[PDB]
This record gives structure tokens, sequence and C-alpha cells, in this order.
């Protein structure tokens, strides 16, 4: 049997149960959200994860296959480090770490025949190989003084159950395959340099990629889906999203008031610099 | 005939028409969005509603059924109250109130068989019982002076038409059932203490829940859906959302601007503290 | 024959293949996002496009049909204009323009039968006529100085391929038809007045509607869709979205910090009015 088979286990007039058994190259990537509190610059608000899309195009056995992957994390632990109540001590209100109790979700999609009209799926199963995700080096750019660097962190992702999901984005909506990963803490630990914290396992949520373009893991998946017998039917993929108009309005009002305040401030500095 | 039946009104080679007639306990909940303008703290920008999720797990007749509800409002009336044009007068540029002209929407979903692959439905109907919803007690936190409190408001929710809908979220996407509700004013009227306004009907948007963990209304729904005869197919439920990336970018630019302005202000405040 | 046909090209127990061929009135609309940087008010951070919803109701040949149209743009170029490094020169960090290399997407939907349970489509085609899109006059509200006005700009929208799409919103979710448009620059150019920029082509992202209520283009489409033979099945349309809760949380922290800073500024300014 080919590595990229496609078989029919039942076929009525309009519908047909098509089996698919195919190899895949999941190339995903974390993405971090860094919110820094105001004042001088010595207090950071959040260092968390954001679901991250990554579209690529790889080579199958004489075919070019475009893909779309989306990495997310669930059940992460919220740590924090506060060394003083004054505006000049380095503090991080809340930063996220990954351990055993957390999980790493990866939605995957391709331009192949398996994902063209997939809305129903049974007999789902996959053979995935394990990889090692290592964190990088994030230099907290303080206004003045020293520059602590959050450096280190290694954690091994192991295959787990598989499910379905939907990758929503501002361009495409994809009925996609959801691969789960569990975590086993590894030897390289992450530590904030020039600080009283070190030798704690996990992965940091500042620079997980470690300056990499992606994390690669190869796999195979096997399912049975409902596809119309005619191989010309198409399910809507693209999107045109206008969600959270109330949020857009809130942001517009905030920008208006912020421009008014900055105007008032620079006017106070202009009158105080017009002698 | 049972209360939670499951019938097969037809069956083809792959698909099947199934009828589902089931009892439900809609435990829903509102959620308010408050926005406080800058300046001193006597001026409020908006007090509105937001679509509010609530997931839970209730006992059926010997089954534990996990449920998921999402409330929302439409056609609400935007009242205002301005005591003057000064920084020190209490003013609320806009706050939302629920009345007869408006409608309340409640999306409902469960982990039962009626919802697993529900994409098509007909003969939809439900017999819901009416309830009462009373407003809360929201104490406007003013910087200095007395503390006005929005207190009162009671409206009875009457059952109306039933339809389908979709509960999108950052975790799950659900093909759900949409109960509609109309409103009738009641005797308890809402009013702001220490203010020249009172004896006006409706339900405030500051605290509708009245501190209740949820509002509860029982119901029953009967319908007929198209499901695959093989009860192993699964429709995609989970999500990994990255919608409004342009909005994320705008928020990042606004954070950068506000951090730079706060750093400027803090430096200008600290230069005067070196004597 | 008919202009609004509905044919049955095949039929089985529960499903069927229907062919719909209908005339339509695509009344779409552009929308701009004008972000103004802080400071004094001479510096503009960005002027971009945003996907624009517009819903209406128009008269077919004795039928009154409700419709919904969502415009978007893709591949738009980013131009910039800096007059100096000072706070007092009129600078536009970025404004978006449309040209040949770019494309305009229009997702279209009606309440007619062709869209009631459309999830699968084949033999999709369309005949569209060309229209003209022209820019208005966006006067930049400079606090002091002259008044630059971005004016002009005209482009011819020529039809292109048709596909499927999904219009998502905070209210409705529509499995819609995606008409694509390619562009050819016209003679009327866009120019900012009292400024050293003119005789450059494209469409300004400032006021693309030209003060109009919509841009109307007639059309006709033909397709072949899979529908339940029982013409009573309904697919979920309405929504209740709670997406980007983390973004809402970041915006709320931003608002709290901004209110605290504004309170500090206002107390600092009020303490100097006690004589």
């Amino acid at each position: 049997a080919q590595a990229n088979e496609d078989i029919v286990v039942s076929k009525t007039s309009l519908w047909k149960e098509m089996q698919y058994n195919r190899d895949i190259t999941i190339r995903f990537k974390f993405a971090s959200s860094i919110v820094k509190s105001g004042g001088l610059g010595y207090k950071w608000s959040e260092i968390s994860f954001k679901p991250a899309n990554y579209q690529y195009t790889y080579t199958r056995d004489g075919e070019e296959v475009t893909a779309h992957t989306t990495c997310s994390v669930n059940g992460m632990n919220d740590f924090n480090f506060n060394g003083g109540s004054l505006p000049t001590d380095f503090v991080i209100s809340r930063y996220e770490v990954i351990k055993e109790n957390s999980y790493v979700y990866v939605d995957y999609w391709d331009d192949s025949q398996a994902f063209r009209n997939m809305v129903y799926v049974r007999s789902l199963a996959a053979n995935l190989n394990s990889v090692i995700c290592t964190g990088g080096d994030y230099s907290f750019a303080l206004p003045v003084g020293q520059w602590p660097v959050m450096t280190g962190g290694a954690v091994s992702l192991h295959s787990a159950g598989v499910t379905l999901s939907t990758q929503f984005t501002d361009f495409v909506s994809l009925n996609s395959l959801r691969f789960r990963f569990r975590l086993t803490v590894e030897e390289p630990s992450f530590s904030i340099t020039r600080t009283r914290v070190s030798r704690l396992y996990g992965l940091p949520a500042a620079n997980p990629n470690n300056g990499k373009e992606y994390y690669e893991v190869a796999g195979r998946f096997s399912l049975i889906s409902l596809v119309p017998s005619n191989d010309d039917y198409q399910t809507p993929i693209t999107n045109s999203v206008t969600v959270r108009q109330d949020l857009e309005r809130q942001l517009g009002e905030l920008r208006e008031e912020f421009n008014a305040l900055s105007q008032e401030i620079a006017m106070s500095q202009l009158i105080d610099l017009a002698l």
C-alpha cells in the first residue's frame, strides 16, 4: 500500500465513505504576548502565550502540498516574581510556564483531498514522533541599570490523542485535525540571570522558538470521512471577518482620549517652553 | 413515550433522519461591560452588555449531562444622564437598558446525542416557562464624595420563537439551539440613588445578575436532524482562534505609545525629586 | 426557461442536487481605519482598510429579498510621506492604496433558497459587469496650520473568478459566495492638497466611498448544491461570539492604567488652582 493511499469503504449515489492514510510534516511555532506596565519600565504586566498560525509549503513524493498549522497551549501554570514595591525594582506580575499538567494543541490542515470537504470523521488515529522544545533568551530591556535575561528551558513533547478542530483566522476557516501533545520536563532549566531565581523546570513564554523558524515533527494519520461522490464539490474556506466591532469602538474611543491627553501634555510642555 | 427519547424516522445507506425530544435546564447568565472615561472619575463612557458564556454540568434522570449556554441581548435602549459639562459632576454618557422593544437571545448546547452532528434541523419547537430577572446593586466608585449606587429594575422574560445558532469561542465552536425571549416591565423600577431620576421601568446593564451565579429556566425541545447512521462520526468542536490580528497590532502600538508617554511623565515627575 | 430557476438535476432518499441560477444586486461598501498618533496631532500612524459589512433589502421581480454583503481588500500597497522629523510637520507613517497587483473580495449572501443550506457547491460560475470606485475628500484635522485634504483617486473594478467563503460577524454566520475583482487604474489620480505629492494613481484608503451610501454592481450566478430533499431543514446562521477574551483583558488593563494616569495628571493640574 502507498504511503498516501485513498480508498473507498462504501459508496451510495451522492455520498461515499472515503478512507485516507497519509504522511504529514507538522511545522508549527509558538508565539508570545508581552505586555509591559507603565511608569518607568521596571514592571511587566503579562508574559503569556498567543495561538499562532503558520502556513508553509512542503514537498510530498513528487507533489507540492501547501499546509496551514496553528499552535496553542492549555493548562499552563502562572508564576510571578516581585522583588519590591518601589518603581525601581524589576517585577513581573504574571508569566506563563509549561509542565506535565499542561498540554500543547496543534491544529493541522493541507490542500490535499483529505481536507477538501471534511466535516465528518471516524476511525481516527495517528502515529507521531516526539520532539524537544527548547526556550530561548529574552533580554528584559530595563530603562536603566542591569539587563536580566530569561534564558533556558527545555521540555519534550510526546504524542497523545487526536481529535478534530476548526482553525479560525481573518483569511481562511479550516476544518482541521487536532493533534495533542503532553510534556515531560527535560534537564535544561530556565533561569532569570542577575536575579534570585534558577533551577526550575519548564519552558518560558517569552522566546519559546529559540530563534527558530518553526518546530518540525513528522507524522501519519488515518481516517474515514464523508465526501460527495462527485469529485467537484467545494466547502467554503476563505473568510471576511468583522467580529468585535464593540472592541474596535472601545479602542477608537481610547485612542481619541489618549490623543487628547498627549495633546494636553505636549501643550503644557510647549507653554512651559515658550518664554 | 419517554422524556428523553431517540427515534429514527427514516434511514438511508449512510445518513438517517432521527427525532430528538428532550428536557433541558437552561442555566444562563448575563455579563456587563463598564468603561470609565479618564480625567478625574466622575465621567463614564459606556455601560453595556457583552455576550456571556457559562458552561456547567447538571443531572438528568440518572445521567450527568454537561451543558454550555451563552446569553446576549439585542435592541436595547441607550439612555444617558448628564448633570453638567464640568469635571466634577456625575455623568454617564450612555448606558443600556432592556425593555419590551428589545429581545434576549440564549444559545444552548449539551453533550448528548441531539447535538453531536447537528447541522440540519426541522420541526423545531420548544415549550419554555417564563421567569423574572432583577437588577443588581452597582456602587459607582467615585474618586471623592458620596457613592451613587444603581439599584433596582425587574423584567419578566417571556418565551418566544426558537431557532438555531452557533456559539463560537476561543476554545470551542458549537452548533447550538437559540431560544428567543421577549420582555415585559414589572413593578420594581431601577434608579440611581442621590440623583433626580426614578420610577422608570427596565433592567439596568450595570449588574443584571443580582449577584446570582446564574438564572435558571426549564424547558423542552423537539426536533428532527440529519445524522450519519454510523454513530461514530464527530463534527469539529474545538478551535484555535487568531481573529482580529490587525486589532492585536493596533493594541500593541497603543501600548507602546502609552508606555512611552508614561515614561516621559514619570521622568518629568522624577527630575523634580532630586534636591 | 427562467431568470431565477431552481432545477433538480438529481435526487435520492434524503439528499438531492439542485441547480440554482439567479440574478443579484451586489451593493457593497468600503471602510477605512484612520489611526492618529499621539503628540500634537501632525503625525498619523496608519490609514488602513477594514472588512466592511453592509446589509440591505432589495426588490426582485415581485419578490422582496434581504441581502448581506461584506467587502474586503488584499494585496494593498503601503505608501508613506514624511515632511520632517519635527512634531510640527504633517507626516503620514502609512496609508494604504489599491492598484493592479491587488484584488478586491466581495462576499455576498441572500435569504433565498440557494443559500439556506449551501455547504457544498460545484459548477460555480458568474457573469459580472464592471463599475467605477472613486475616492472622496478626507480633510486632516490639523490643530493649527493649513488643512491638507486627501482627494481624488479612481479605479475600475473588473470581474474575476468566483469561489465560496464564510462571512463571520458578531451576529450572523453566512456560507456566502465570494466574487473577486481585479483592478485597472483610471485617469483621476489621488492627491493630498497643499503638499508635494500629486499625479500618482490608485485609490485612497481615507474616503473610498466618495460620500456614497454604497457601490452597486449587478450580477448573475449559477451553481449546483447538495440540499436535503425535505425543503424544511435550516442551517445555523445567528451567533453569539466571545472571541479574544485575552484581548479584552489586555484592553481592560490598559484602560485601568490609562485612567490612573489621567487621574494623576488631572490632580497635578488641579492642585495649582488653589489661591
